[PDB]
């Protein structure tokens, strides 16, 4: 069925809000977060980050219909942002972007509180 339940629509809107957010200069903050690079490409990432997470993984779980609720999806986003903030330095752009996107995530959830 092409029709999403309300819970599915909400999950999609949250996801899409983070994905599509662009700053005043037209930059899409989510670009770097979509797909994690490999073990070779990011030294020490997978030894040091306990639960790797990227937006493609989140998107797949959503498409397979495995978030039972909004908080579960939020959890995964927060894990991703924390991972990025653990691995990268505060001065790095990825770290700054993770902070903005975290605010985008919570604002969006909060805005959709009564759907
Ligand atoms: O730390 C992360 C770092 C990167 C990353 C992606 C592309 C690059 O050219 C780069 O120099 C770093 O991508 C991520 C993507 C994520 O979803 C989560 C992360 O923690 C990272
Ligand atoms: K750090």
């Amino acid at each position: 069925s092409k029709y999403m339940t309300p819970m599915q629509q909400k999950l999609n809107e949250v996801y899409e809000a983070v994905k599509n957010y662009t700053d005043k200069r037209g930059r899409r903050l989510s670009a770097i977060f979509l797909r994690l690079p490999s073990r070779s490409e990011l030294p020490d990432y997978y030894l040091t980050i306990k639960k790797p997470m990227d937006m493609e993984k989140i998107r797949s779980h959503m498409m397979a219909n495995k978030y039972q609720d909004i908080d579960s999806m939020v959890e995964d986003f927060v894990m991703m942002f924390n991972n990025a903030c653990t691995y990268n330095e505060p001065e790095s752009l990825i770290y700054k972007d993770a902070l903005v996107l975290h605010k985008v995530l919570l604002e969006t959830r909060r805005d959709l509180e009564g759907d």
